[PDB]
């Protein structure tokens, strides 16, 4: 019962969203030896995990001076609002990765290669998502299924996960990040622009929902890069992912902080995967 709407709203999750709630997603702790060393990161399995199905998932960055454990922490209790907008029938149930851009000569930057190498196939190998297998074939095949996002630092990292995996990643969530490859707004769209003709992928099979607050300071930085993003025929701009694949979603009011940000992922997270879906949906 999720519908597409064409220009959705800033909308906070209800404060009872907050409190834990009792259809609890399990969260385990791992550790993984990658390119950047011995690293860990957190996996949210929704309630009612089954290994006999196939989830969607949905790997999420922290910013910076924050790590693995931040989002899920209680700073920002994620969890939480996934728990009760999974229970609530908003949100269909999926698998949620915080890694970290932390460790060795990892920086948010040059993440998407230990992502790409490591994170999916050590991920992946375990969970059920709809990878058949974790060789680059089977993670390519099943990329209308993952999604990238994260907030500033973490949404910088989001943008260098699109640039360099679209091959293996159909849904970008950037949140208060602008993209840092280029002199001018338009730099940065086309570098975008060129790895989505390099991929060969339709409009159909891409989608980027970016979001920030007014009162964010990255929103000075985003806006000229999603107005020249707009101006893209690789683009087309509305949240009804059923026509096309890009919107920006600025919250009245917002400031750069996880207690509004986690509102922005309650609202941009129902918009995802339900293109070719596997499921008899109408949205």
């Amino acid at each position: 019962s999720f519908k597409y709407e064409s220009a959705v709203q800033y909308r906070p999750a209800p404060d009872s969203y907050l409190n834990p709630c009792p259809q609890a997603g399990r969260i385990v702790k791992e550790t993984y030896t990658g390119i950047n060393g011995t690293k860990s990161l957190n996996v949210y399995l929704p309630y009612g995990y089954d290994p006999n199905k196939k989830y969607n998932i949905f790997y999420l960055m922290h910013g910076g001076g924050e790590n693995e454990n931040t989002i899920f922490s209680n700073d920002v209790k994620l969890q939480n609002i996934l728990d009760h907008a999974i229970m609530n029938g908003e949100l269909e149930p999926l698998i949620v990765v915080t890694p970290t851009f932390n460790g060795g000569n990892c920086t948010a930057q040059n993440f998407y290669q230990e992502f790409r190498q490591n994170v999916i196939p050590f991920v992946e190998s375990k969970y059920s998502t709809y990878a058949e297998s974790t060789t680059p074939q089977g993670i390519a095949a099943s990329r209308m299924h993952r999604g990238f996002g994260g907030f500033s630092m973490g949404g910088l990292t989001t943008w260098y996960v699109m640039v360099n995996c679209l091959d293996y990643v159909a849904y970008f969530m950037p949140l208060s990040g602008d993209y840092w490859y280029g002199n001018s707004p338009q730099d940065k769209a086309n570098s975008i622009a060129e790895a989505i003709n390099r991929s060969g992928l339709s409009k159909r099979e891409y989608f980027v929902f970016a979001a920030t607050g007014s009162e964010d300071i990255a929103y000075a930085n985003m806006n000229p890069q999603i107005e020249a993003m707009k101006a893209l025929p690789h683009f087309d701009y509305t949240s009804d992912f059923s026509k096309g694949n890009f919107y920006f979603l600025v919250a009245p009011g917002a400031t750069h902080w996880w207690g509004y940000v986690r509102h922005y992922i309650y609202d941009a997270l129902p918009y995802f995967f339900h293109e070719l879906e596997h499921h008899h949906h109408h949205h």
